[PDB]
């Protein structure tokens, strides 16, 4: 059974970890979260990377990128500064995969929360500026988080074939 290698970047803070323990755990409160799924009734391997990754010094961490399939390229809608910082995670993500078409999906995570900052709208003009798709997730409630991760994988498979 194929294995997808996904990376979630952006910035600290915004629940990159907490996705990655709602989808294997399935709850909210070393190097790798594995988790057999079904998507488009096929069996795969999730392999998502430790986000710690993103602390690395700055070979490594590039490393640590080129290593991944697909990436969610996540902020939180109540964090003007880590949607601003999705250009430049999206620019590091092409420089490092030598690509301007990687497999990528845009997450806007915490929309259980009143403070929203971040538009639904601003944040669909730039998915569509980009040409992939957007989900609004909570890892709290849990709202997106599956439909996240497999979009992303939706998204590689297209992106082989
Ligand atoms: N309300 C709410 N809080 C969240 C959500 N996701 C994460 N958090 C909280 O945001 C903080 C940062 O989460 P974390 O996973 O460490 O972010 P990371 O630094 O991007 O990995 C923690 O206090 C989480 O409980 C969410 O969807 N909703």
């Amino acid at each position: 059974m194929t294995e997808y290698k996904l990376v979630v970047v952006g910035a600290g803070g915004i629940g990159k970890s907490a996705l990655t323990i709602q989808l294997i755990q399935n709850h909210f409160v070393e190097d790798s979260y594995r988790k057999q799924v079904v998507i488009d009734g096929e069996t795969c391997l999730l392999d998502i990377l430790d986000t710690a990754g993103q602390e690395e010094y700055s070979a490594m961490r590039d490393q640590y990128m080129r290593t991944g399939e697909g990436f969610l390229c996540v902020f939180a809608i109540n964090n003007t500064k880590s949607f601003e910082d999705i250009h430049h995670y999206r620019e590091q993500i092409k420089r490092v995969k030598d690509s301007e078409d990687v497999p990528m999906v845009l997450v806007g995570n915490k929309c259980d929360l009143p403070s929203r900052t971040v538009d639904t709208k601003q944040a669909q003009d730039l998915a569509r500026s980009y040409g992939i798709p957007f989900i609004e997730t909570s890892a709290k409630t849990r709202q997106g988080v599956d439909d996240a991760f497999y979009t992303l994988v939706r998204e590689i498979r297209k992106h082989k074939e």
